[PDB]
């Protein structure tokens, strides 16, 4: 009810959304029921620190 | 006739050659065959920021 998290299908493992635990395919515009939310980056504090 | 590209076995679906979809093994005077061509590193063009 609040973010988005990652899980097994098994079991309930809270995992926050990053690049590496999502592939980045098609656009936006097809798949249909497509939400909108923030994909962290590990990398972007990496370079900013 | 271009460019290398990954795809899947059962789908035909290019994709740029990355450090994420190869690893590292080996070297190039034992695999027989072995083909040259350039991997794209995403922490290249990061370097930027």
């Amino acid at each position: 009810g609040t973010h988005w998290f990652v899980t097994q299908r098994n079991f309930y493992e809270p995992q926050i959304i990053t690049t590496d635990n999502t592939f980045v395919s098609g656009n936006c515009d097809v798949v249909i029921g497509i939400v909108n939310n923030t994909v962290y980056d590990p990398l972007q504090p990496e370079l900013d620190s």
